[PDB]
């Protein structure tokens, strides 16, 4: 799976595919790895287990509720339960989780991650689409969309791991 | 990669498709995988090295050369030189060979396997080509080709190291 | 093991087959892997433990006593405490279930999986069936039993760990 | 060791080696492997540790009380605490248990199974025993007792890990 | 990563680079391993998670209060519940942490450690700094900042896990 | 290590880095991993050994001049010398040649390669440098020079293997 | 072992400690890990066999009188029958050889690196040296012998493999 | 690490050497790893974490305070919860304790082994420093001070995890 | 170690060697292996941490007042706490325990066996014991202790973990 | 496999079983472990390969015609070939061979032992053979072959790759 | 095993042990580790194979006669042809050899050592005797014999692997 976010001109983005691979065989092909969370004002993507991400995201809106939409506050009281809870700790997920205000990754690891330009690529692909994404920043006008896709296209091509599924969430503040 | 061999009706086919995987990762997606020996009069497919194979595919035509087209009996004279040979023994490859007389398996463990029904599935994919092959040949009118065709489509869609890209080469005898 | 699911025309099939095994021997030839649920409203595959089954397939009747009907809210409380409760954590499974309204896997991990096309395919022989029946479903007119069957008789003919005892429960609603 | 069950014309068996192994040497000789259970109405056989089973077994009479001597039943409570249980959870055996009623094995992965004809071979020399209990069913008509027995010594002469002396329970309901 | 710790003539450093790795590839390039504590009074380094250091140097400032700036004690308060608490001792890190007093290490095991000269080296640079720090302190007049600076540059160019994005946190006393 | 090759009108280049690893430490910073050979008509970048390389690119002058600048067939020769001949065995490496009619790369184990779009990208940061060589090749107008450039860097900021320092070898032709 | 060389003014040293281990205790702890080849023109060091190295030292002022001294050239014919010899192959040793021309490192894997200014520092204590000499080069006026020396005996500090018996050859050509 | 205790003539010590290893290389050489408890009554070292030690040590005192004194009974009631008590099962450490009475080892295994002539050396480096002791104290009048010394260096000089710094503790009892 | 039992002729001992091991050296060569209990009318051997012992050994002496000297049912309520109880589960040993009625085995399995003529021999010399125990005893008319002692020694030549110290307690009653 | 030598008054045995392990189970009970060599002069038993038995034990008869009979020269000159020999070092056998001048065992390593008092015991069940050979040697006035027979069966019965089939050879010189 | 060869005053001495292992068990206690050769001029010791050993200390007495008692040269010659010669490559040992000339030892690496002061441990209990010898060597007037005698026993006292069998040969020269 590769999940790419990329934030340009008041629009931020989270793409992912959706392969699920079991051993060296494609299970599904349709996973949604993407979705809106808290009344819809913030993105997030996740690698990893599906239920894992479900219950990992619910509590992160709840965080989200006990600290007034701050992003990063609720992103690290959940990089704290995460790594401490003996039930959360057994969850495996990598997520990527955005707003107006700023895009990061968070680990199982307590760890809570922003990239240099809000840009993000996790997932086994991660590194091929941020080399893309990469590429596109500095060197065209296109949007956040265009490049988190273009990126998570090329991801695709390279990494046996990510299929040409997309599921895109996009944030607009301006 | 996943190769795929079927015969019906004085036709008889070798599809493969071309994905190189390095890792877990896409090094080239064209790789030819079959192609024509002995005077057009032979197809043969292999999974593994090119290089490998030209060699392989070479030492063929010339045990060919040598019992007068008789595939089988010069498909086994390669399997015994190359467990033999010093330096052959270090090739790796499967060879899937096909001519009007029968199809074909050939393999470094000085093997030569003639399937039930001619019905060739090997490569990472193999399984899954041969189980999509299987219920078509029984259930469809469909002709060699288009078995191997939309064989090879599924194994691409279930093997994580088959893509799309294919070559087909067909010999008609009817 | 196998377990295909396979929905048609108002008819929806769990096919399995017996095949118990342990380590290079067969323990047992027929194992019962397809069985009924919520008064026979459900049909359902499971590839494990023949008392883990026995409870997880209770505790989903229950679940369903507590929604209805509604087969993926149930699935969804099933797959809920599976990873959550301390004695059902430990149990291990991979439930394929359905009725008229959808088809869908539950795994240990809490997964509640909607496949394609209702097109179920779990167990050591999963994708040789898949293969063979997506095959037949896009190239034959044949019935969701017949398939069905002829995927799982081909997966058996596949998979060292698979045998061609079968078990089918089907469903008509239209 | 090697534990097998034999049931013909009202008479079930249950016969077991006495060999105990440490590393590459035999510890003792005559184990006890096989014996009675609630009132002499259950004969029970098993692989692993003694007081492992001794554990088991007491349970399984408990059981057997919670159940009016419903072996399957009771069986399955038995599976159920077992894999449950954080105690329970750490014991290692294989049973075999019988009654006029059936014959079936007891995993610590919380499965009952009951074999073809009510035919268990279990241990490290199973096979053996039950392929030659296999052939004698089949082909004499001697009792079941006779079977356990020759089947027994058989695999006695073939697995390293199982030797002649012998322990049987019978049970006869005619 | 690599964090040098350097004090002479009444003044005291802390340095780190900026380097995330996973696997074989820079996560992040910019993160601030170097920060102030116990209202600016304590400087500090840390190796590992960056949610798991603000866990653990918010509790140091609480020591800190509890200790009046005794930076020893509240550091062995510290590395007490650090491999105490059961929350606590999943947390994984390596701070460096000092003050006009003395500089010290604190590792989860417990240990609060003094260094022959109060100079630190952690991380996977950790000694190639060293070794350049002790080269520069004893054959130069260099200030401590500057060769906390040259020693990390020396460790950046050899440590393929380290970077020349910097971070220093002074102190000066005498 | 990195080597990127990029062929744009009438202009193809290769660029490579300039680090050496050994372990997780630098050895050198400057190896020169792209040369010239044939009278400066064709250009070449290495993975490898300094002089595995000096034998390899002579052998490969040596067969430029038996086949009159045939850039492949030469190519062809040298990759079958290298997995026939004793000595060139154990040579090990990763050419990547190429000129105006041209560019390819040739693997130890004889196969001559040619990659989509002459676009080449070899090395353990290989991929990252094509993610980005594809993402400027189809959305800038940028030179063939400017991207394997651009993508080089790219490929340094994200492989732990490869650094900053280039090498490139042009080649103008229309 | 470490071994260092430095070169400055006309001046170039080649300085290694004397420890051999063998598992996690020391041998011998004056092994001679330096000396002097070709009429005293030529320093060098090896890590790794004596014997070796004398094997692979005579070879080179014998690859010497074959180049008229020519250090480079002599250096690679080395490198070259080194990994192609049969015998040579199975020969371990880090050659470490210097003169008034250049200095460089000779490893069996047909490989001859010269470092950034001349700066050898090769032994499971390479690094470490390194940084120190890295740090003096750049930072005080001393000697190559004062560098390589004060260099060695940090490594020596550090290196659990490298003790403090000293021996250096030097070599004015100024 | 190596620890010595000799006894001789109403005179008990108890000398260690001060490396810290990582890995590789030498992370501290200075630590302490001998000192005093209860009123300086007894003498004490320790091979391994030295917070691990320092709540041994406590704990230990505290059982003198139990027991009065009584060395022996005090050691087992800290090698009977070393092993029982989930935290201090954790701990790592190898306790060398003596008195006027006697000198013993504590491991965490619950075991109190008191060597034939209270002579202990425990530690990498131990068998190097007994077999020193040995040749000592058997052919010489020297005091156990002097051959804990002795004997300590000679380790230090055959080990490779051991160095010459030490920390001594006597005790006079006469 | 090894601990050999024997009894002949109204006499049984228990004899064991002194030889304590860690790796590849000897630590004591003097161990008690084998003491007295229950007001020594009890006898008993052991293998295992000292301080383990003298805590299984006490809970012994314990259990035999809840049950008059009846040796095995003492015997069996040790094993039963020894595999159930938290703190008991964690020690680790091998007792060899017997008097006038009867020798056996207890293993923190939960285990209480009685070899086949009350000759027990456990430990790594335990089967050398074993066979010269067996072949003295039926071929001579030797003392039990004789016995105990001779097997012993012999065992101690062959086996690398055991010495020629000896400990017996001998029983006489007839 | 246990193969046993005693001498005992101009008396010497060769003993050994039959059996013949392939993984866990026994392939062959009855294998001739033992015979005659050099017009019957000589005695001889192997543990391993049959053939590889023939052909080591033919060329022994071969050094025997060149060394006049002479036991130790001939059985040496065959640990020689046998370590040197290209083909020979493939073999792989334990040696037991005797006449009346001494008794020896020859390993592939080039090594040929001469045991105690001839007293030989190799193979999986050699240690419990000598065992007893030693306990009835040292205390019965048994023969040669009495002794082989009840040690052999010993073996036998605590050896789990060791039978109760014996091949005696014998030798009287008196 | 254990090798230990001292000089002191006009005395040389080397003694051995005599155990032989294999696996964890004692094949033979009396194996002749120090022989005489040259004429009874030269004393040396061996650990290794038995032939092993009559081969190369056959070889070295030839190149003593072709180097007149030159020790050290002949000691070169067989280092050299003994990593050379594909017949004695394959050999493997431990020579530790010495006349009044000096000591030193050859390994099958072609390394010729000469240890410190003519002190040689070798053999897995070399170091405990080197730091007995070393004990004693420094700290008392013993005679070489004396030492070698001593340090070897306590070798054997702390050496599973070497045991109290000696050999010893002296040699006065003054």
């Amino acid at each position: 799976t590769t999940i790419v976010s990329v934030r340009r001109n008041g629009h931020v983005v989270i793409a992912g595919d959706g392969q699920a691979t079991l051993g060296n065989t494609v299970m599904k092909g349709n996973v949604k790895k993407v979705r809106r969370l808290y009344n819809d004002k913030v993105i997030a993507g996740f690698a990893g287990g599906t239920a894992d991400a479900f219950t990992l995201f619910e509590l992160f809106e709840r965080k989200l509720e006990m600290h007034q939409g701050h992003l990063v506050k609720a992103a690290v009281e959940l990089a704290k339960d995460w790594r401490t809870d003996r039930m959360l700790r057994k969850l495996e997920a990598l997520l990527a989780v955005a707003d107006e205000t700023a895009s990061l990754i968070i680990t199982g690891n307590g760890d809570v991650v922003q990239p240099e330009n809000d840009l993000i690529a996790i997932g086994s692909g991660g590194p091929y689409a941020q080399a893309a994404a990469r590429a596109l920043l500095e060197n065209t006008e296109l949007s956040a969309r265009e490049i988190a896709e273009k990126a998570l296209d090329i991801a695709g091509d390279i990494c046996i791991y990510t299929n040409h599924f997309h599921t895109i969430e996009e944030l607009s503040y301006k």
